[PDB]
């Protein structure tokens, strides 16, 4: 079972005997540093961690004592606050007595703004506020995760949009393929509700469940996938029969959209000859709700998607759409969903762009660049002390490293501001209290082991959409 | 509750229906695929996801029924093999019919050879060996993270073999800082415990009790740590009480060992004139077993770490050790935890190696570099079908992609055996069988709902020893 004594940095267990004196409140605040691009990041996934590890009582003697032991071994010493959480457990029936403010999920904010903040509702439990920093920082990756999904989706809107028109089924264009290529189950699911955040696509099923769980959807499921073939179910018929692998495939899905890989062996053959001649048959018969997606999965990204394109183009009937581009048939499409990552995503869209085709024909479908090959100094996703009373004074505290001026944190009270013209700001050294900008955009989300404000999915949806989806 | 049904990627769901008609038997492997960096990696992970995911009853008829709901509406249609699913929970007590074999846990093998091979024990479960692809392949996470934390463990070994003669105290020089910067709960306890594969310093606390529910130590914990401040105990004394809580700290500790970060506003002035001038007479005082370490936190890491020790040998009285080599009094020692990766550790300790300063006097703390920053195409952990039994007759099958050489993969049944000169080889095509090149050195790990065999923490950490520890 979970332990909340035990998830935490190490040493923040020592804490309790350096923090001054006489000390009644420890007061910390969470942003995404800004750094001398991600210029906005999605703020999400906060909810999750209140109500999965921080909400009712999450204190018991058993747990204490599992600690005391712990500790014991590990540092090779006694040192360890067991009077400070047995007062929790006595005062407070094991509930964790902090506030934390925040703003509201699916918000969009620039970087460098405080985003939560949380601080401790009793004098004795000073302690506490950092002893959580830990489990409250790894708020981090789905933080990232929404922001890099929804940059990724800027790319595409932008790109759907010129070679277009429209933005039709912009939410279907990046479908996460992370599950095999995260680092565990429990980040497979937190990072694949983070790309439905602007996404409807996934194959991460562990999405679902925790979105179901700890958000809620009016729809029954918050993403969708459609019927693919992987390397196995072709090769498996034998290297002669690649043929007879793709026939089948189509035809035991003849009503649905289905994907097939198809660079086994050799994906310009599979193009040309196999879908392009022997199986034309089959594919020019579909519904267009029910398109063949032909899916590369080797080779240089960009240049095999071209060349894909321009040998389907020369198999099936092209059209030009009313913006110049050219457009394969319905009942075909392509999919890329191999080495697509941001930078590979907008490489990609611009090199299709070049050679007159439209984003229409294209989806991409992203794993590790999705889900595991993110840091939290990507957003410097940080956590720090901005304020503590110490001796009935309170003082505005903050760290300026000489070396190093980015790593500056801010000083005091904290609050979060709509400016005149709209935009972001945050006051410091306690100066919301002066009202000069209107009300503070932080919510107690959090207060004494209640979880005292939520969000559905939908309305995090609503507050993540891209400017151009709202024109 | 975890549920196995759900714990796929959803095209998965559909292969049943995709695979030869009358195919009896799929056959599939995991292999760092080769293609000068990382030659070799440590097999570490396969335990844990056996035994919390694979083993026992996994499938329950609220199982089927939840997942029979959920993929309903996922895909909008109904395509979700109910029956079979049935199949093994009425025939099997919901029991997998999987036989799975591997290399022993700790194993440090060459890329590019086999690690673990899986197969079906029922032809009516020939589709279940690629379900559980996904959930298997996660195991790339603690192979990477106890292959780099090793390779790291090597630079470190050579620099302070070279600098001081022995490699007293290696163990301790790369402690794990990884637990906030990790994407989730779980990933901290599996990456915290691949690290421990090769070092005992960690902070990372979840990962004690991953090994002790899953491998087992003879020792009460696997990891260590000691006191260390972090800003927010420096800051909170205020901009003009640095001194006051470096003062408090170290009296706090005065007879365990206890890092201070010393860079709050100046990390020079702090070396040169609160510790090495006005708290002074507090450090030199203290004992060989509980000595201060500084901690810098920013700026450039190499040249910040000669400044500091530049600052502390002007005022703390340095020796040189045998190998000529200068070394700080056994009260005071330096931890560098901050950018901290692979490629800035070996910039740092060449750069001192350079200046004559002993690998002795310092530590390196490493967060996201160590836990987080890997990716599976880093040893290309990969897991694909080799070899199937359609009509009665096996086929050995593979892919090959035209256009990449270096994705393709492994033909027929594989086996691992050890050369004449004493290296690992994987045989294909079933020629193990052939039985020029010995004994199989995979060992039949899981077979039908049960783990068959299985590696302590002692023993996998014995496997992964360096060459020159040996
Ligand atoms: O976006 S789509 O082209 C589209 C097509 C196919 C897939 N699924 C694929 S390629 N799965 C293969 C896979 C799964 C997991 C991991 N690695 C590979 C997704 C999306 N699409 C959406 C809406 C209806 C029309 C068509
Ligand atoms: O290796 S050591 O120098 C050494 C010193 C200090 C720490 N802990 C530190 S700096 N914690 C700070 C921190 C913790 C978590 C996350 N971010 C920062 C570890 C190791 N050491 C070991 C053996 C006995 C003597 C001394």
């Amino acid at each position: 079972e979970f332990n909340i004594l035990l998830a935490t940095d190490s040493y923040k267990v020592t804490h309790y005997k350096q923090y001054p004196p006489n000390t009644s409140k420890v007061y910390s605040y969470f942003e995404c540093r800004e750094k001398k691009k991600y210029e906005e990041t999605v703020f999400y996934g906060l909810q999750y961690i209140l109500n999965k590890y921080l909400k009712g009582k999450v204190v018991t003697k058993e747990k204490i004592q599992e600690a005391k032991d712990v500790y014991k071994e590990h540092f090779q010493d006694d040192v360890f606050n067991e009077k400070g959480w047995n007062y929790i457990l006595e005062k407070y029936d094991g509930h964790l007595p902090i506030e934390i403010k925040a703003v509201p999920e699916g918000f969009v904010i620039p970087r460098g703004n405080v985003l939560f903040t949380v601080e401790n509702t009793d004098p004795e439990c000073y302690w506490l506020t950092n002893w959580i920093e830990t489990i409250l920082v790894q708020s981090w990756y789905p933080i990232t995760v929404a922001t890099n999904s929804r940059e990724q989706k800027k790319i595409l809107a932008k790109y759907l949009l010129e070679t277009s028109g429209n933005l039709d089924g912009l939410e279907y264009k990046l479908h996460d393929f992370g599950y095999r290529g995260v680092s565990s189950q429990e980040t497979a699911g937190i990072g694949a509700s983070a790309h439905l955040v602007n996404f409807k696509g996934t194959d991460t099923v562990a999405g679902l469940a925790l979105i179901k769980k700890y958000y809620g959807t009016k729809d029954p499921v918050p993403g969708y996938s459609v019927p693919a073939a992987e390397h196995s179910t072709i090769t498996a018929w034998g290297k002669d029969h690649e043929k007879d692998a793709f026939e089948h495939i189509v035809t035991q899905f003849s009503s649905v959209p289905v994907s097939v890989v198809s660079d086994s062996y050799d994906i310009y053959n599979a193009c040309e000859k196999i879908w392009g001649e022997d199986l034309r048959h089959l594919i020019v018969s579909r519904s267009t709700q029910a398109p063949l997606i032909i899916r590369p999965d080797s080779g240089n990204p960009l240049d095999t998607v071209l060349k894909v394109l321009e040998i389907l183009g020369k198999k099936f009937p092209v059209t030009e759409n009313s913006k110049g581009y050219k457009l394969l048939p319905p009942y075909l499409r392509v999919i890329q969903g191999d080495g697509v990552d941001i930078n590979t995503l907008q490489e990609i869209v611009e090199g299709m762009k070049q050679k007159m085709w439209s984003i229409e024909n294209i989806a991409f479908g992203s794993g590790g660049g999705l889900l595991q090959k993110l840091t939290r100094d990507l957003l410097n996703c940080s956590f720090k002390c901005s304020y503590v009373v110490t001796n009935g004074l309170g003082i505005n505290v903050f760290k300026d490293p000489v070396a190093d001026p980015n790593k500056r944190s801010k000083k005091g009270r904290l609050s979060l501001h709509r400016t005149p013209a709209g935009n972001f700001v945050t006051l410091e050294e306690g100066k919301g209290d002066l009202e000069e900008y209107g009300q503070d955009l932080l919510h107690t989300v959090f207060k004494n082991g209640k979880v005292t404000k939520s969000y559905s999915f939908d309305e995090i949806r609503k507050n993540a959409q891209l400017n151009i989806e709202l024109e």
